């Protein structure tokens, strides 16, 4: 790493403080005390020599786990559909804030694996969403926010862990193009943003245990992007005692497995260093890592908060979530202008969704959010927290109706008799279908993690067919971890709107009353395909012991381009209650053909992530009302290139608009955003000749076009 940057700056420390410790401090700062050995999630020995601390780990990429005073952030996924970079950063500030407050020194996350290839896969959620790019500018994004408060981040996790089924002993085996230009891409973003540390996958890649496994931690992560952090496993993610040592593992979480055994490292890693097979330049450089990660945020500093996880931390907060549930809502469908909702005599509002139930309670049977009971603001595992509150749809649609006149009628289970008597007679009826999913330790209603089906949840279809057949006039709203399929919703005439209002956390009702009621105009675009049928997509939660991922570079709508499926609603989909004009489309490049030249720094070749040409379009809303655009940028390849998926989103931006106005947007293309991985050579190449030049309000919406050249 670099001098003058900040790691580089960090690693002078870090090779300074190795030098007052014995091993018997080094070890202790790499072993986990134990599964539940201290008060965190993770803990590791102090080194009281260097002042340096038992490092306090806690879940996790949505707020502070455990913890009785803290925010519920909404899932990564709901702040990737805003589209919004402004929130994002927020997001990663405001949980930072938390972190440091409660006395924790790293938050586990935020999320870039799994990816997200398969719709049913159970934690997809907690990511960003199915684009390299999106999820990639996220993580950079996130981690800047979390990292500038002082806390040390975790990208997560490494490697090609994209499904919940036999997650620890199943094979992902992609050829190598595939590891580098689609699954790895987010990983970059997050090392170049000089994340803290990253988290080794439980499964296995090529065979191997992703924490063991020389090629992708060291020859691809360390080495070719890098990284100058450490990587920690998954809790019991190590099987080896010398093996992961030499592959480039820098930390044994939390130590032990759940039964106080399988102690890999520790005491077994203090004999191992003795025989000389761990060598000892191996251990030092562990210590190293860790320690400018602590360096890097500035943890030795001052005085650093101690752990106490029932304070209240929470401030004002709850303003980021407002935002990003009320922002990354998507409105899919809006018939005769139905919506916004202009003080209707009556309304029924349907579903058990709508309602405070178990999952909003915090209750004790539903522990890690391990269930859909009632309104639904985020999925089950480790990547859920508590509620401080929860807005119910139901109470937020009562007082703003109440207010204004309108008189409500609550149909609060799943009945369709009892649904459909409520609807009868009143203006509209608006029903709350749900599909929830998580981490794979928690079955769910039958549900091992992954989904088992891409249908609504508690019979929410024939629920919809209920209240359709009692009134005209029906609002669809779905709070999901993932698409659903929507045929049977939109074969009923009736059903005239539909609302994905996607995972919102505890803002759920205030963030949808903003849109129902057009305080603000929806802007949130869909961050994955929600197809015609399941049989449109490409890729299957795998049952056997392997993946081949032999779609390869063709996930989600790329493949639905490729094969020219028309989907329901496309990636990048989204509607609004005002429209957008794009017009004087312009098109700048000083890009080069050949291979990336740069030297390696925190991300890859340092000029990869630097800007080579500029594209530009300008938004005018065209409609009555204010409104967000989230315009977007789309690369064909040039001919000369291998085959490569042909539409690729490269860049995107959100204005905001009054009726009448007019803005810019402007897309910065990296070198990396006009490159591939060629195998052969084994480097990041510019392809030249003519690029493809798509910009418009979705991957399939576009509307104007414009070439680039590679000399
Ligand atoms: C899981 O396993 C898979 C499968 O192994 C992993 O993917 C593999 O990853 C490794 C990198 O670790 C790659 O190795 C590199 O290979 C290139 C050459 O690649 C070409 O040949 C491949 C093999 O061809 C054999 O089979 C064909 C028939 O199919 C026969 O005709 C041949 O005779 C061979 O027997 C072939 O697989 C490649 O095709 C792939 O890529 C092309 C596009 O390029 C696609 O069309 C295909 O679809 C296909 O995917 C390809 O044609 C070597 O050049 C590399 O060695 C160089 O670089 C090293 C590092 O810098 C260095 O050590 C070497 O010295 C060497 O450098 C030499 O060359 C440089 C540049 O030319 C010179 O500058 C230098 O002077 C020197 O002379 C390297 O060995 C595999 O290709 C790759 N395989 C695939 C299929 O992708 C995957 O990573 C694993 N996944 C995990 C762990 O998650
Ligand atoms: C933890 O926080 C609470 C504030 O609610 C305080 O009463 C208590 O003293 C704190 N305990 C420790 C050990 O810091
Ligand atoms: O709670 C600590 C860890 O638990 C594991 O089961 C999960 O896979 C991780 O995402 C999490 O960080």
């Amino acid at each position: 790493p670099p001098a003058g940057t900040p790691w580089g700056t960090a690693y002078d420390k870090a090779k300074a403080a190795l030098a007052k410790l014995n091993l018997q401090d080094k070890v202790g700062i790499v072993s986990g005390v134990g599964w539940n050995g201290g008060p965190c999630v993770g803990n590791t020995s102090p080194a009281s020599k260097i002042s340096y601390p038992s490092l306090c780990l806690q879940d996790g990429p949505l707020g502070v786990r455990y913890s009785t005073g803290s925010t519920a952030f909404t899932p990564g996924v709901q702040a990737a559909s805003t589209w919004d970079v402004n929130l994002i950063r927020e997001r990663g500030q405001f949980i930072g804030e938390e972190v440091k407050a409660s006395g924790i020194h790293v938050i586990l996350g935020p999320v870039a694996g799994p990816l997200g290839k398969t719709p049913q896969g159970g934690r997809n959620w907690e990511g960003f969403g199915v684009d390299p790019y999106l999820t990639g500018i996220a993580m950079g994004q996130t981690i800047n926010g979390i990292q500038s408060v002082g806390v040390q981040a975790t990208a997560k996790h490494y490697i090609l862990n994209e499904q919940e089924l036999n997650r620890e002993t199943i094979s992902s085996n992609p050829d190598d193009r595939t590891l580098h230009e689609l699954y790895t891409w987010p990983f970059a973003d997050a090392v170049q943003a000089n994340v803290a540390s990253v988290m080794c996958s439980y499964n296995k890649v090529n065979t191997t245990w992703a924490c063991e496994d020389q090629y992708t931690l060291q020859t691809v992560l360390k080495d070719q992007l890098g990284f100058p952090g450490y990587v920690m496993t998954d809790w019991n993610a190590q099987h080896t005692t010398v093996q992961s040592a030499n592959s480039g593992l820098d930390m044994s979480m939390p130590g032990t497995d759940f039964n106080g055994n399988n102690r890999l490292w520790g005491p077994a890693l203090t004999n191992a260093v003795n025989s000389n097979q761990v060598p000892t330049s191996r251990v030092d450089d562990m210590v190293t890592r860790i320690l400018a990660a602590w360096y890097l945020t500035g943890q030795d500093q001052a005085g650093y908060p101690s752990f106490n996880i029932s304070r209240n931390v929470q401030g004002n907060h709850k303003t980021n979530v407002r935002a990003i549930a009320r922002d990354g809502i998507v409105l899919l469908k809006n018939d005769a202008n139905i919506l916004p909702l202009k003080k209707p005599a009556s309304i029924a509002v349907v579903g058990s969704a709508a309602i405070i139930g178990n999952h909003a309670r915090n209750s004790p049977s539903c522990n890690d959010k391990g269930c859909d009971d009632g309104a639904l603001g985020m999925g089950w595992g480790s990547g859920a927290v508590n509620y401080p509150y929860f807005v119910a749809p139901y109470d937020a649609i009562n007082t703003r109706a109440s207010s204004q006149g309108t008189q409500v009628t609550l149909s609060n289970t799943d009945n369709t008799s009892s649904g459909a008597s409520a609807a009868r007679g009143k203006d509209v009826a608006i029903v709350f279908i749900t599909a929830d999913s998580g981490e794979g330790y928690i079955t769910v209603e039958g549900n091992a993690g992954d989904r088992n089906n891409l249908d609504p949840w508690h019979n929410g279809n024939a629920l919809v067919q209920a209240v359709a057949g009692a009134n005209s006039n029906v609002i669809v709203v779905v709070h999901s971890v993932g698409a659903i399929i929507l045929e049977q919703i939109l074969a009923l005439p009736q059903v005239k709107a539909v609302v994905w209002a996607g995972l919102p956390s505890q803002e759920s009702g205030n963030a949808l009353v903003d849109v129902l009621w057009g305080d603000v105009s929806p802007s949130g675009k869909l961050v994955y395909t929600i197809a015609k049928s399941p049989n449109d997509y490409n890729t299957r939660i795998v049952s056997g012991g392997s993946d081949s991922f032999s779609e390869g570079l063709f996930i989600d709508y790329k493949h639905f381009d490729d094969a020219n499926i028309t989907p329901r609603y496309e990636f990048g989909y989204g509607l609004s209650y005002t429209k957008f004009n794009y017009s004087r489309l312009s098109v700048l490049s000083t890009a080069k053909s050949g291979p990336a030249t740069g030297a390696v720094v925190p991300g890859g070749p340092s000029d990869l992530f630097q800007n080579v040409a500029t594209v530009t379009v300008d938004i005018a809303n065209s409609g009555q009302v204010t409104g967000a655009e989230v315009a977007q940028l789309y690369i064909t390849y040039p001919s000369s290139a291998p085959r490569t998926p042909p539409k690729q989103l490269r860049g995107f931006a959100k204005l905001n608009l009054t009726p009448g106005q007019s803005g810019t947007a402007t897309f910065n293309i990296r070198r990396r955003d006009l490159s591939y991985w060629d195998t052969a050579s084994q480097k990041w190449v510019v392809p030249s000749g003519s690029f493809g030049i798509s910009v418009g309000a979705s991957s399939r919406d576009i509307r104007l076009t414009s070439t680039l050249s590679v000399a």
